């Protein structure tokens, strides 16, 4: 009956090829040690909850106003993930609410802009080298459809210049003050920002993606305290599946004394109807149960104990990298990432990326503040939330960093033998010469014996 | 302690609401008759596949212009899905290129909207209510509600209200007042084909680009019982499920090569979309593609390929003829005469009543259907036809005289939807209805039809697992 | 010393250059037949209202809302004629407003755009080749700003096609459908243009600045009774100054059926605020001058009486033309325009009047249906309010077609002579012949020894 | 018969209410102190050249590309014009083009503006409060007032409160950030001249126009008094009265020529501008324009050229620096210290008064005056500052002592607003000082002191008829 089995036979003997890809990636992910800040492990219970057979069921609308029938399950189902993501970070269900239809953290920014900025309009945020368009041509869709004019950190200090904002914020009159950010280990004025906004008579919308799980066990200040829309992910901290949430204010804004009457909140409406039917169509429903599983997860202890070792194991890391002589910059970091400068050490961020990638070790890279050049960018970025998971501890940090420093050796070796006035690629062509494979072999294999004593989470 | 456990402890075990949540909307679907045309069940190994290691890798970029190390495997898959899709289809790599990062197809449609359109330029797509699609651009006099008519200038053709088919000739004479720079090929009721070359004629004529949408047709684009629009048309964007049985995404053809030849100098003028259209995905709108979406979408492409799904596909079409000619025996008004695919839309004026009573009713007998306007209505709240199915139940296993029992039984449906009106009066209003549905006059009946089609449809297995 | 003659010594002799530039005009415009319709000829009162002082009272606002002070003359100078300018064409205070800040007619009409379009809007309006937007660029300010697509008459009859209308403004969804016509001399049916716009919601635009004056004597149906906004000039038809008027509805817009309410026009703050400081600054008080004694002057019966001239002089230049064996096509026109055909004969409308202007006879092309092309024209339009404003008489409409015929009798010999096939250049070149030149000096020795009989109306 | 008597008619004879209103406003003036900056009486030969017959002569099209006939007259005339336009302010014809087709000031910046900004671009101009244009940008937190910000993002900079000079700092770091397409460099109510090479180094280094408005001193650069911004600026429109005695009109002066070289090829590339704004004119706003005002103009353009035009402007700046100096002695403060130009802004605050009251205390004693904020107020409700204009008087024959006494009565009139605030207290509003002001006791000394003033006055011709 291969007609039957067709839609019942293994992905084992139905595609090989694809198997074997998996396995290999499998197999790289559990030898290879991870250091990447958006890099981690998802639970098995949402890898089981993806598989399931909601992603047969066709379920465009809002529950009590949806266009199709049979959603009583799904209505349920969306129901339990919005209360679980209420109840995850203390929110009062009469003043917040929460969407998980948007798709991804992008979707739901625009669905945000597409509600709130009225396109053509006003935005103010942060720039996006320090932590986005051009004067030939617009890269990024916000500045397409929507004007911005981002505000410069102070180069000096590395704080963001409060009274110039405001200025720029009373000559510009904006709309929507972002207060989000990529690279910043600094905590946010939220109160100045959420004055400033009132004063402007603007909302504020912040982006805790990379913070998502930082603010869950509380070591974090939250910022839902003052900012209006908070738009934020599952992924990078909270080992979920990828999609996105929008929190926003309910109730009443602010009572006008002029007439004695009240005025309520508009964002709700306004945030529905942009992400349905504005931008997406029907919703992944084994979205929302990963979410809501991975939610479920984070409210108990073991979450704050994770979080807990994890900011441990960064200021162990941190602790060891200034051991060994390295200079690391910003004063360590308030958060779980990482940045080091090698410019004194005298090897390339990218270089030392690669050599890093040549023997199974990651990393990224990513400019300083106060850009100097684009070229070299020597703002080596480290962290650890995939190792803190799969049992990592500080005196095996110690090895990693010992493998960091043998690895910064191999490359001072590269970068004397084929010369520090070498471009980038004849560099690119001696990484894999034989003149120190050998040695480059070497800082692979004992890697790997540090690898597979460590188990890795999923599926058998 | 308890961290090991945490990231190995089942679903049964950990969160037992879901778990009993997914139980009983697999015991749901399993023993129901799902009806709808944009309705099907994803094989085991997309499920599989989706459930892989894959959703911890971040892949951000384009393969040979990665930002990250080691993305040989992720660059290999996706190299492997992309000539999957092209060979899918019987296009020359060399003059057609192919894209999968897109989420799902709105977002593909967007892309390619901010990619050629030059936001605030015209765009001339289907009329919603005329089978369109929301993304085909929709707006009223009072406000605009789609995406694509608030930031782009929409106006959309209307179809013959007396012969069911797209007047050509009013689009081609409104096509030299308005100018637009893009025409959208697309359709979601709609049970003829496109005249695809006199669309291309027009397009060439006010030197603007073709999209198609071939979202409910592709599976039917895949065995080659349906004309491919490939042939005329510039951008073609499709999903992946619907009928294709695959995961949640989209796919973006785009023209390659030669475009057009100066006859005065002789220069070639190469096509300039896959730059824009690679621009426009990312980093223009998305960010990281989902690895798993694009293995999944792999899986079903080089299943689709095989003669197993060209027969699924010939058994479908004939069960949606045999399901056509027997609701016409019955005397059912049914628009344009016939179908040429998958989806048939059943008209309820001739029965005097409306799609939405006759949609809820089958709904009280665990019966899916949707509602749906016909070519000349009066108001667009209160849709006269219902639109039906066939792949869904013709994935299990159905078979012609099933459909034509199947058939007997929305007869037998439409037979309750008159008797609860007259009962009702003819001056009630649809909440009184959807009282009369849960009274206890009509319940035996509605009772014993809900039994009845559970008892037939539990003859049938579920795939899955 | 000089101080007292540099602001007192008259044009004469400040400068000698432009004073004998203005005599020469003067000397061309009195020995000479004016035949464009656009041309007229002003009384001497607003002559010398322009001359007068208020050209350096630099007021701003309206009356009641002025910014500088010492404005009550200005205040009841505008009031006044905003007072003649209502009772000019008979309409209700209470129920119209007229406004006369506005510069000229493009003025009034971007004026009007910015106030009811919300520019990135849709407007629906006539094309310029049917009496504007290319393929590649636009020229047109209303292309550039604002969406529009035009609608076009039948080509078979040539009148507006008010269902193929209907159809396109269905699914269009216009903001404000115009009705205005420079070459279509056929009367339009504002009742359907009207009943088009209530079942759009839209609004309607009239432009009477070709018939302006013709409204004041009732002989062209009003177009007051159903348009909403009606714009128009001064100039053309009442011999006014260069300036322009906008007429907008005032009371109530509809009753509402929810609450036995009423929706009151808001058209007037709009157009106002659209007005100043939306566009202009100061307007010109000797214009406001000038047009009220233009509207006073056209309240007469003496204007009643001189338009009646004018259609009777037009009808006897029809007749005499038609006489002569020149094919009038459609029938001549309603108002005041002929339209005389040459290609029976052969030769184009180019050659005729440039001919005509070597002989001292004013004329111009025009795009009409049917002369698809502008470089070899087929048409040849007239204009007869200026000859009646000279005071010609029937008999001497008569005597200018005896004229007219000569000339073209003299442009088909050149053009036989010189040969069909010829270039433009040739027929230039050929005009120049010796006794081409002596007829054409005689013909212009003729027109000027007829028209000095004439006196001109202006300054002494 | 009776077209003798109508066309032939005098304006006295025909309309006598026009009359005595245009009788009345004649001796308002003459009898009438006006110290306002933009005002100015033009001399009879621009009044009788606006009164010639060229008003009937329609010139659509521009010279050598006319659509009608017989405009060989006004091409010379506009040639003879455009001539003089550039031989005033010493520009050399191949480098400089010159435009006096625009209707007036704010015609010309929304035609540079279509032409160069290409609309939903970034301006940067003056604020308004602080001393720059309504048509330079301007727009609030509710809505958009100005065209300018309707149709375009201007983001205005704003000018030092402490020592009252344009802050170049704060615009140059706001550039970068903001990245503008244009930059405006003009005023209306500041004393002080503008470094244009610091905006030009700032457009330069931005990669933007640096568009100029010599508006309030298009006088004064034609004496050679101000330094001409004709060295760095590439485009300037200016008015043709205010300071100039012309009638209402505007000329916009773009640059010619090369504009750069290309180190790398050699080619060098040539300016655009002119097209651009040729095509904006017409018939891209406005139609056909106005022979008498081109010939007015021009006469005002010829009598600029002597040397009365330049006694007259040393005469003008030597009584605004006699009554600058005036005002300091009488202990009122004078903002930026001093004044380089015309016009002058004295402040209130230092009496403990404002502006508002006091302008409407001087126009009762038949003294003309205008009110304008201060930097450093907090409501532009309120304004504090006071601006005079000398011009205005001097073209009558003022001198430094006929200044002085007009300061003095200035000074009692200032007196006399104290004393009605005092009488009516701070906590009233002006609706309540107004009513006071009606009160006799205070209105037997207003109408002392207009009478005096009147009678001051009355000795002084005025210019026109």
């Amino acid at each position: 009956s291969s007609h039957d089995k067709m839609l019942a036979q293994p992905l084992k003997d139905s595609d090989v090829e694809v198997y074997n890809i998996i396995k290999k990636e499998s197999n790289r992910q559990r030898v290879g040690l991870e250091l990447i800040a958006s890099e981690n492990f998802a639970s098995r219970a949402v890898l089981e909850a993806l598989g399931s057979c909601l992603n047969n069921k066709y379920s465009e609308g809002y529950p009590g106003q949806r266009y199709y029938g049979g959603t009583e399950f799904i209505d349920e189902l969306e129901t339990l993930c919005q209360k679980r993501a209420l109840q995850a970070y203390k929110l009062d269900p009469q003043c917040w609410g929460v969407n998980v239809q948007p798709y991804s953290g992008s979707p739901a920014n625009f669905a945000v802009y597409t509600a709130l900025v009225e396109p053509h309009g006003r935005i103010m945020g942060l720039d996006l080298p320090d932590g986005f368009m051009t004067d030939k041509k617009k890269i990024s869709a916000t500045s397409i459809f929507f004007e911005s004019m981002p505000y410069k950190v102070n180069p000096d200090t590395g704080y963001i210049n409060y009274d110039q904002l405001e200025e720029n914020a009373r000559l510009f009159h904006p709309k929507l003050i972002i207060a989000g950010t990529s690279c910043y280990s600094r905590n946010l004025e939220y109160a100045r920002l959420r004055k400033i906004a009132d004063e402007n008579g603007a909302y504020l919308m912040a982006d805790m993606a990379h913070i998502s799980g930082l603010v869950a066990a509380g070591v974090v200040p939250s910022p839902f305290e003052h900012c209006h829309v908070v738009t934020t992910t599952t992924h990078k901290t909270l080992r979920g599946c990828r999609a996105g949430m929008i929190f926003y204010r309910k109730g009443v804004k602010s009572v006008d004394p002029k007439t004695g009457k009240e005025i309520l909140y508009n964002l709700e409406s306004l945030i529905n109807s942009a992400v349905f039917p504005g931008l997406q169509g029907g919703p992944h429903n084994h979205a929302i149960a990963g979410v809501a599983v991975a939610l479920k997860q984070a409210m108990t202890l073991e979450f704050k104990v994770y979080q807990h070792q994890v900011v441990a194991n960064c200021r162990a890391l941190s602790e060891a990298l200034t051991e060994l002589g390295y200079k690391i910059v910003t004063g360590g970091s308030d958060n779980h990432l990482i940045l080091v400068d090698l410019r004194s050490k005298g090897t390339d961020g990218g270089r030392a990326e690669k050599v890093l990638e040549a023997c199974s070790i990651a990393c990224n890279k990513n400019t300083c503040p106060g850009d100097r050049s684009a070229l070299r960018p020597s703002g080596l970025r480290l962290g650890t939330p995939a190792l803190t998971s799969r049992g990592l501890l500080e005196k095996d940090f110690q090895k990693v960093a010992h493998f960091i420093h043998r690895g910064i050796e191999l490359t001072l070796q590269i970068q004397s033998d084929t010369g520090v006035r070498a471009t980038l690629k004849e560099f690119k062509e001696r990484l894999a010469g034989d003149k120190y494979q050998a040695a480059v072999q070497a800082l692979r294999e004992e890697v790997e014996s540090f690898a597979s004593l460590f188990p890795l989470p999923g599926l058998p």
